[PDB]
Parts: C-alpha cells; structure tokens; sequence
C-alpha cells in the first residue's frame, strides 16, 4: 500500500513511537499561551464567520508540519485538481467526480467527454426552479384541481438522507412550503404511516432514484401509486401526482412517468454526494428556490477555499489530517461528531453515511491491499442530550474518541431572552475544557474532603471522581446556521472525506459492498414462500428461515 | 484490575493468542451440520417465541466453555442475586440497583434496608393507573373545560428517551390515547417548535426528573409554564396542565405541583433504568396501562430466565460472554445495533445511553484502575437503510464490527399482501449470511470473466470486488414487536450489560462522568455575560468565548 512506503508516513511514525506516548493537552496550554492562536482557524465568508479551533488536540507545531507534509508527498493537491477538473478519478467505475460541478456558481467550464458539464447542470437546475414555482405558487393543480399541500420523497440512502437531514437543518426557512415527507425503508410501516395522513387529491410524489430499479424505491413507488389510483382512477392523473429524479431515462418511462416529469442528473454525482443536484428537490419545494441557492453557494464557497488556500491553512486539509493522526497514529476505531443544535438532529447520521460508505475500503486504487487503518466509525447524536448518556464513556472509558463540537452562535429561536441558548454554549464549551484539563487526584480528594467526606468515604469514593482528561476535541463554531453556512459545512466534511482518502490512496466515490447489497436478498426472497423447509444455505441461515415460516403462523 | 489476575482469563488469551485468528466461520459451518442447532437458542415466552442465533459468531464448542468458566470465576451468578435481592451493589454511591423490583409482578418480596419495597412500588403503579383512566376517558379537564389532546414529556437522559423511544415502537398500540411529545434538549429550538402546535387549553406537561434539579429539565418545564400563562392566568391552573416524575417531593412543589399530582420513584431506579417506573407514565397514557404492564411482564419473564436459566442456556450471559470475547480477546471498540423495523429507530439510541453510561468505566469497585478494556461504542440505524451507507464499512473496511440484527417475523402492517416484509425479510437473513461468507477472489473472478471483462479490466476491477468476509453477527428474531417482547428484548440487553460489568468488576450503575458534567458550565454561563474579554481559562477556551461575544450581535 502506498501510505505505508511513504517516507513522511515514516518520520510521523516513529516520532509518534517515540513522543507520542507523552503529549498532554493540559500541559502543552500551560507552557504555550499562543496555542489557541497557533492552532485555529477563521474563516469569513462574507456571509458569516466559521472558526475551526482545532487546539485542543495531542499536536504540536511539529506534529503538524509533519502531517501537512504527508498531506503533500501523497499528492493531495494534484488529486484535487484532477476532481475539480472532471478527470475520471472514479477508477473502478471509471467515472468523474463532479459534486462541486453541481454547485459552481461561477459556472467555470469543466469538461467531461469533450463537452462542458455546466449547461446541463443549469438546465436542470432551472426546470426545478420552474417547477418549484408552479407547486409553491399553487398552479400545479392535482387531478381535482386543488393545491399541492404535501410533498413525499420516496427513495433510499443517498436518495434519501440529504434531503432529510437538510431539510430538518433548514425549518424556519420553509414559510409558504408544503409539508414534505421521506419514505424510505422497504419496511411496510414507513410508507403505511405515511398514506394514512395524507389526501390523494393535495400529495405529489417525487421517486428519487439514480438508477430507477432500486427495489425499496421501486416498491415503495408501486405502493404510493396503488393507493393513488385506489381514488385517481386514471393512470392519465399520475401525471399530475408523481415526477422523478434520476438518470435512467429508460426505467422512468416503464414506470409510467412522461419526461418533462423527469428531473435528471448524471452518473458523476455520487448518491452520497447528491443532494447538490435534482435529487434536491424536495429542498428547493421546502425552503424555497434562493434557499436552495444559498445551499448551493454556501458549498462553492467552500469548494474554492479547499481549491486555492495552502494546505496549512486549509479547512477540510487540516480536519483530515488530524484525523489520519488519531486513526493510523493512535489506532482510534471512531469519529463523534457532536452537533450542539436539535435541527441538526440528522447530521452525524448523514456523514455516517458520506464518510463510512466512501472509505470503509481495504484495496488501494493500485489493487493493493491495505497494510493500516482506513475510514473510521463515525457517530452521534446533537447535544447536550449526550452528556446525560453516553459522554460517561467518552469521559471516563478506556477508549480515545476524537469529537467534533459544532454550535451556532446565534439561534433560530432566542426564547426567553436568549437563556436556552446561553446555557447551551456554555456546555458546550465547559464539556471540550473539561475533555482536555479532566480533573486530578488531588483536585477531587479535595472536594471531596470539603463536602465532610470520611476518610473511609472519601478512600473508597476518591478513584472513582478522578477524570483523566487529554481527550481531543475540535469545535467549530459558526455565526448562524443559515442555508449557506449549512451549505459550506457539509462541503467541508465532503472535502475533509476526499483528502482522507487520497491519503490512504483507495477510492472514496464507488461502492462494491452497497452494490452487492443491492443483489443479495434475490435469492432468498422467492424461498420464503412456500411452507416447506429449506436446507439450501448454511444451517444458520436455513434455521432462521425456518423460523420464520414456523412463526408466520403463530396467533399472538 | 483484576480480570487481569483470573486464570480463566489468562487461559483465553493464551488460547485466542494463538488460535483465535485462524477461526473462519464459513470453515465452521461446512464442517459442523449442527452448528446453528448448537449455538442457538429459543425462548417460549407464551407471548411469543424469540429465537437468539449466535452461531455466526467466531467461536467453538471450547471457546463457549472457556468463556462460560470465566462467568462462574468472576462470580456472575453471586452478583446476580445480590442484585435481585436488594443487596446496595452500587457500591460508591451505597445504593441498592432495583429496576427489577418495578416490573416485578410475581410480588415476591425485596426488603431494602428495612421493608419490602413491592408495596411502594405497586402503589405508584396503581396511581399512574388511575390517572391515566381520568386523562384517557375525558376526565381530567383542562382549565378551559376541554379535554386532554397532547400530552408533553419534558426530561433528558434517562427521564426522556427511555418513554420516548418505547412510544415510537409501540405506536400501533396508541388508539385512543392522546398525542405525546418529548421535549429534552436545552437548545431553545426544542421546545419552541413543539410548543407551536399545541394548544395550551388541552395540553399536559409532565416534568420528568428524579432529583427534579437538572438545569436543562427545569429551565424547560420553566418556559413551558411560562408559554402557558401568556393563554390563560392564574398560578393556580397550572394545577391541571402539569405533574411530575420524581423523588424530590420537596423541591417538585416549590415549582407549582402539589405532591398529589406527583409519581414517584426511589433512588434505587438508575435513571437509564427508569422507564419501567413513574418515569413510564408517558407511555401508559400513550397504549393505556393494559400494554404497559404487558411490557412490565415482558420484562420480568426476562428477569426470570436470567435467574435461573443455567450459564450455557442463559440469553443475556451469552451475549455477554460473545461481546467480552471481541472487546477483550479481538479488541473491537464498537458494538452495532441493527433493528430491522421502523418503529425500532431509537432503539440503538437508547442502548446506546443504557450500556456507555453504565460501563464506560475505568475504576474497579476495589478502586484500582482497569489493566483492559471495558464499554464499547454502540450504535446503529434501522434496516435495510444502513445497506446503502455505513455497511460499506462493515463489508470492506478495516475494522471488526460485531453486529446484532433484530426483526420481527410478523409486522405491524401487511401490506400489499406482506410483500414489503417479505422483501424485508430476506435482506434481513441475506446481509447475515454474506458477512460470514464474503465472496471469494475466485468467485469474483468467474463473474467478472463471465460478465465478459478481459484480463486487463477484470484484474483492475476484481480486488475491489472481493469480500473477505467472516464478519460475526447475532440474529435476534421474535415472533412480533409486541408490548410483552419489546419488554423482554430490553430487560435482556439490561442483564447483558449487567453481566459484562461484573466480568470488568466495574461499577455499572453510576455515572460520575455524567455527574460532573451537570456541574461543569455553570463557571461560565455567567462570564458569557457582557462584551468584554474572558482571560480567566485556557487559550482556547478564552478563545471560543470571545469569538461568541463578537460574533453574538453580527448581522448576517
Ligand atoms: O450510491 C449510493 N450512495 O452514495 C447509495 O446509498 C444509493 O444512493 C442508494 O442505494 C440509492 O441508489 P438509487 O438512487 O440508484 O436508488
Ligand atoms: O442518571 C442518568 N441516567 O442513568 C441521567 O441520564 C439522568 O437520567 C438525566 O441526567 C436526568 O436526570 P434527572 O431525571 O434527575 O433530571
């Protein structure tokens, strides 16, 4: 593997074998009063500040020189080129990499196949505005001539937790927005639930699909139009209730939707990385089309501060750096990612996705086989909820876990004169104070002594109030969480993802496991129909379809 | 330490040393045609069977025996009575840990330092009946004459996600009974959004909080007041739109709800082991008090498999034992929960809670630190989603990840003649099945030589297409997700999580980190006060808060 027999990696390696064992945050604050100014990061984006204080973690000015110049023996940059300029750095399915082509708002050309991507992007873009408008503005008329009141999205993974996880972020900006809602699992309780609270008459149905013959998609699609016709009762009105969203022209035609209906993208937007495209409709209808905009900008802006800023200074770089320290330095299996905002209640979930289905890879882009660590597990759930759960492990466990703390500055909702939101920045600042000093011996036999404890209590309690510390953590901070902002923070972790795996040199855009899941179940499903046993798999496997069979009877 | 001085341990490691690597399930199952009736078991509830398949886990008929002997050494079975018994086995705090008295139904008595306990408990019981019968039944009024439409929980930790994630599995069982909503973030937007759609005439706020102290509960319970009064008057109709859920009588007064409308437990109910108490009230409102002792009973039949089922067929020491095996011998950090059911999407969340709060621990109850690891990172999203993200990961990456898959063989909704669950079902049992198989080089390769690619192509593509597989799982399948089950499936991660602390000697019932962090912003709440500079913390710390003062009143 390449990383591996890079001398960079080497001279990090040893050092860390060497000086690793012995970096404590506590101490490295009291000796140097200019870190957080050495390790911090601001960025003005002319549409509100982000600062990336990346101080509290087990680095040093040489530990990260070091980091930046393996950023650089391994080629980041130049592969940053060849995305940004729609080479076919997608080697195994021998595809371009155009996420950021979605969303150049300075619509710079970029070529793919001899011809500029960026007027098909517009054209697209412009049909969604088009459309977003008639719905909005109520002259899309359902088949008894009423307005649009819901909009379902029915589609799964990358066709899925995008839209819904930004739409949740965006609320207060959907005034004069239908409802929307995400049907995804195949399970029958998602899209039952679903039909049960909306009116044929006011529902459009949008089928978000790249491919068009996802099974959960397709089904759940079915599904919606049988009900539908249960009262439309003319295939000529689902013209009226379903459009598409994918670039299988061929499939959405079997389906029973006309073009026009259709909103495409291309085989270069990753499913992960897609939400920038059609696939974002259900965003624009929600928050409107200059929302959407904003989204879009919010993530160029982004794009080109990873393009043109030098990596010691450069956002994603430096967060994908340290990440590669904790991960292939201190063997760190996980990632938190710790959003102190309730809108953001789908975030960690969505980059769980992005960061684990693009490098959750074991075979290099030259065939090799990985020697190190690759993508991490990433996790976690908005703050403070967490503090009153799983923090006691994170805290006072026997696991390193690097966190990411994110906080707006300003809230959507200043109630009470603004006491939530004070009490909110202030756990989250205290929680990543107390990650990095923890609390001593001495410090908590003393409290301890205070609160009249005997020596006898105060002996067998004593161990168990003693908070090592020396947990890493990186807080971001950014003004307000605006579509904008929301749009160049998801693009950052995009890049952050990219950076990672240049680094370990695998390809973050396919997905040979997701593909294969896709192809599993066939065999099993027309099996479990007859009564009769099978013993055509492994016993497991045929004893818990057996089990299934025998328990498909049972009256409970 | 002190697993670390156990023979039974030494005699695992040594064997696993040398031999647990070499284990390869697929190898296992074609040499062993009893293997699943041999590492499996099935539990007759009455109410239901449920079918606990290990057999896709990397062990053998020696290793089960070494790990069960391990149990018996460390002394399981002692710490296990001693619980039952009311023994204060929550040693740094001289508490007694009784959840199992509250869904103990057969009334046997418990003394706890002095008299039986069952009596207090079956009293609240009856209590949280009674008012449940007058909300539910138009009885209890609101101060407008009106009836009862939404009930509002308002707790964190283990007073909010224990009834929150219990009332979104057992939705199908709500006919008749009010809206609930919970509401525990302190971040302002929580509680704003669900306050604007309610109306304060029929709404119900319950304040969840066992010391009735916690900042984010209190604040919160505060403003709902307050939102409520700026609709009506008169500190004294507060009466009939709030109650509580605690153990401070005193201090629940004080806010404005008499001790009538007051449920209590006692300090024996860890909170992450609350919901089977006065903290369940949301829930008995929500499915009435006929389902919720059905899940009590659920959870006591558990109880009761775990006291006195022998080690080698006992559910939740099995499961233990197979997650000590990976975390001490493999080094897994993780643990994945993967329901295969909707209405189970905050079930990893709530284990999540329940198992890193209770052992994410580093001190032994003797007060010497670990000499190994202790709680692993849980977590997890409903299926089939996942399949299209992080089970890339699971797949192809670099980490081992023991997974536990649960699914219900009968669903809630059978549509389309259950085709949706058939569909369900079969990936379900498929995603096992190929993360003990995997896809051989070979294999890969007569596809890829079929499909019609040439050697250049196909030797480009085919690692990439490679899964290595033996990836250990548990199938957990049950009958239905009914009351009964859903309590039965919880109480035995419970005693899994018990058994696993015993091993570790660790403290499962405190929270010392959790504690600590209740006490750790209120240094700086105050200083966010003002404009002026904070210089009194660390560097970064200052630095955070400073960017928040300048920012705070930035016009974007
Ligand atoms: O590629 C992926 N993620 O990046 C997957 O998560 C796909 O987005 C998911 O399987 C949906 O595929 P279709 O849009 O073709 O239905
Ligand atoms: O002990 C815990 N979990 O087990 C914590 O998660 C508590 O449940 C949470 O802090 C709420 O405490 P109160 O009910 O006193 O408001």
């Amino acid at each position: 593997a390449a990383l591996t027999r890079n001398p960079q990696f080497q001279k990090l390696q040893q050092w860390h074998r060497e000086h690793g064992s012995e970096l404590n945050l506590r101490h490295l604050f009291d000796t140097d009063k200019e870190r957080f100014n050495h390790f911090s990061l601001t960025l003005n984006t002319n549409h509100g500040h982000i600062l990336l204080d990346y101080s509290k973690n087990l680095v040093t000015e040489e530990v990260m020189h070091m980091l930046l110049d393996l950023a650089k023996s391994r080629g980041v940059e130049a592969a940053r080129e060849s995305m940004f300029n729609g080479e076919k750095i997608n080697s195994t399915e021998d595809r371009a990499v155009l996420h950021v082509a979605l969303r150049n708002r300075s619509n710079t050309p970029i070529v793919v196949d001899g011809k500029d991507v960026m007027p098909e992007v517009n054209k697209v873009l412009d049909k969604m505005k088009a459309f977003c408008q008639r719905v909005r503005s109520g002259d899309w008329k359902g088949y008894t001539g009423k307005t649009i009141t819901d909009v379902i999205n029915i589609g799964i993974g990358g066709s899925d937790l995008g839209p819904l996880m930004v739409t949740e972020a965006l609320k207060p900006y959907s005034s004069g927005g239908p409802r929307v809602w995400f049907v995804s699992n195949i399970d029958g309780t998602h899209i039952a639930k679903t039909l049960a609270c909306l009116n044929p008459e006011s529902s459009l149905f949008i089928i978000a699909s790249k491919t068009f013959t996802t099974q959960e998609t397709i089904t759940n699609a079915k599904t919606a139009k049988d009900w539908f016709l249960l009262s439309a009762k003319d295939p000529s009105t689902v013209a009226k209730h379903f459009v598409a969203l994918s670039t299988n022209t061929a499939k959405v035609k079997e389906f029973g939707i006309d073009p026009q209906n259709m909103f495409e993208f291309w085989d270069w937007v990753g499913g992960r990385y897609s939400l920038w495209s059609a696939i974002g409709l259900s965003i624009a209808l929600h928050v409107g089309f200059d929302n959407f905009e904003q989204l879009l900008s919010g993530a160029h802006w982004m794009d080109q501060h990873f393009r043109t800023t030098p990596l010691e200074k450069n956002a994603p770089v430096l967060l994908a750096m340290l990440g590669i320290w904790y991960i292939n330095c201190f063997g760190c299996e996980t990632q938190a990612v710790l959003p102190y905002d309730q809108y953001l209640h789908r975030f960690a979930a969505y980059f769980q996705q992005g960061d684990m289905e693009s490098n959750g890879k074991y075979i290099t882009k030259s065939g090799a086989r990985v020697d190190h660590q690759t993508g991490p597990i990433v996790w976690g759930e908005p703050g403070t909820n967490g503090q009153h759960a799983f923090y006691q492990l994170i805290h006072q466990g026997t696991k390193m876990i690097p966190c990411d703390f994110l906080i707006p500055v300003q809230t959507q909702h200043p109630i009470r004169k603004g006491l939530h939101h004070k009490i909110l920045l202030a756990n989250f600042l205290a929680q990543t104070e107390a990650l990095m000093k923890g609390k001593s011996t001495e410090e908590a036999r003393k409290e301890l002594q205070a609160a009249g404890k005997s020596p006898e209590d105060l002996m067998k309690l004593l161990p168990h109030k003693v908070f090592e510390g020396n947990r890493p953590t990186n807080s971001i901070v950014f003004t307000k969480l605006t579509p904008f902002i929301l749009g160049a923070l998801i693009a950052m972790y995009e890049h952050k993802i990219f950076v990672q795996g240049v680094v370990w040199d695998i390809n973050s855009f396919d997905q040979w496991g997701v593909e294969l899941g896709k192809q599993l179940a066939k065999k099993i499903e027309p099996e479990l129909d007859g009564s009769s046993p099978v013993t055509s798999h492994d016993s497991s496997t045929n004893g818990l379809i057996n089990f299934i069979k025998q328990q498909r009877e049972a009256k409970i």
